[PDB]
């Protein structure tokens, strides 16, 4: 029993890190098959950040400008490209520890494991949503770009963010593995502002659940609803609509406990309205959204009688 | 920025998970140089699991009654010997991906991070407290048995903790790597019960000094308290009381931030008397003790490890 915000065993992760210089810029890359994956603003200096011709600074650099290490190894760089805005260096040797891998891009409201590195060190680990104004909240300082964000599936590892950079108010800004930012953002110093951030609906509901399982059930009415209805009154207070997709992926929780998903809208449409007047869920004062059907499936454990 | 419940890298710690088999009995194990260590429980039946006669059922075992797994290989028991709670299995082999490490006896108010597993294999980590009242508030299930806790320095992991048990609570049990327990339980099935938890006041602080790093400063006040009159008022509310040697600990934080220890205390008197009405702190609505003063250290600097 009890519920806690779990991220994946790293290990198969930190076999992957290295260091990447390029100048004075230091960042992390991650090293898979004979590939190295790193932002591409390692090659920048911080006057090229106010508006950097990424083309431009590239052509001017060569492989021997790369200086990739792993621990008290160098690799040596035998090419380079650019894959919109992650660069990938052509290494001499295959990393040896390479697991089983693919990349993903992920849609907001999934959750991920990050795996927070400095000069291709890792220093900690934890589970991150991706919000639906397409940041994260993070925990990240300078020298952190390069840091990766996945899931792990069987033996098979889900690389899904590379980290890039930091937005003015304290949230985090990053790419999939082909080098695309989550988000309208740019990797350029511009006044660049993330869209207003909404609760992740589907994430509470699956988090009501777990609070079902785990005794609290006061906040449960012999009420029900209709999705759009529900819909109207959840965008009034900053949160997502849930989508049928949403509704099919609640449904091993639904069947488990006896309660429809619809059901459990409606006892979230009441908490939104009235709130929560002084009483808590899962020892918490607020509404968690971080926490996905999948963990609360996979920390429960239960039996679903037919 | 960013301020996030952040676990050590696991990776030097999955080298050393194995499954230990005895019987129709299997847990977890930790394989350093040529030991295996796991709880002796591994050795009961469910008839045992009462009221065991460790040494009795230990005498009537030999090395050919284990079977240790590492992976799709297995480990030859050479020896087997009781060191209270835990079983030592001498194996021929010694682990070739032994880390750095030593064990520590922590104290209440230390935290570590847990790598959860079953069957010998790592399932997730995430970050713990031991409480005031010697249990951990973890997230574990059946075959979790054997799994540790630990921390990192430099390149060295200090092992604290191996799971054993969940008490009626839904709270966790478990030993130092010694074999002695932390608090006052036993491994059987006896009326056991944890004793009152109380707020870990030193922590309460480092995670006001994080909050202060991070820009959330709204809580800061003009006012100054003395040590007695803040513990006259922590006691009140279920807060352990503030010593020397915790003001002294928050020494760096204090230094760093620019704002002294009993400033910080007053802050922390002002909130337990007025409540947050209506503001959060790092995003939280409740005051979270499970984060020591270097536990903000090490994630504001960016410490890194091997």
């Amino acid at each position: 029993s009890g519920f806690r915000k779990m991220a994946f065993p790293s290990g198969k992760v930190e076999g992957c890190m290295v260091q990447v210089t390029c100048g004075t810029t230091t960042l992390n890359g991650l090293w898979l098959d004979d590939v190295v994956y790193c932002p591409r603003h390692v090659i920048c200096t911080s006057e090229d950040m106010l508006n950097p011709n990424y083309e431009d600074l590239l052509i001017r650099k060569s492989n021997h400008n790369f200086l990739v290490q792993a621990g008290n190894v160098q690799l040596r760089v035998i090419g380079h490209s650019m894959q919109n805005c992650v660069l990938k260096l052509k290494v001499d040797t295959a990393n040896p520890k390479t697991p089983k891998y693919k990349f993903v891009r992920i849609q907001p409201g999934q959750t991920f494991s990050v795996l927070a590195c400095y000069n291709g060190s890792p220093s900690g680990v934890y589970q991150c949503a991706m919000r639906p104004n397409f940041t994260i909240k993070g925990s990240f300082l300078n020298g952190s770009a390069g840091s990766v964000g996945f899931n792990i599936d069987y033996d098979c590892v889900s690389f899904c963010y590379m980290h890039h950079m930091e937005l003015p108010t304290g949230v985090h800004a990053g790419t999939d593995l082909e080098g695309n930012f989550y988000g309208p953002f740019v990797d350029r110093q511009t006044a660049q502002a993330a869209g207003t951030d909404t609760t992740i609906t589907v994430n509470v509901l699956a988090w009501l659940y777990a609070a079902v399982i785990n005794g609290d059930r006061w906040f449960l009415n012999r009420f029900t609803t209709t999705l759009n209805d529900f819909n109207l009154v959840a965008m009034k207070y900053n949160y997502e609509p849930l989508t049928q997709d949403h509704v099919d992926i609640l449904g091993p929780l639904s069947a488990q406990t006896g309660i429809a998903v619809l059901d459990m809208c409606a006892s979230l449409k009441e908490l939104l309205q009235n709130g929560m007047n002084g009483r808590t869920i899962l020892g918490s004062a607020l509404l968690e959204d971080e926490f996905t059907p999948f963990d609360v499936v996979r920390q429960c454990s239960g039996v679903t009688f037919q």
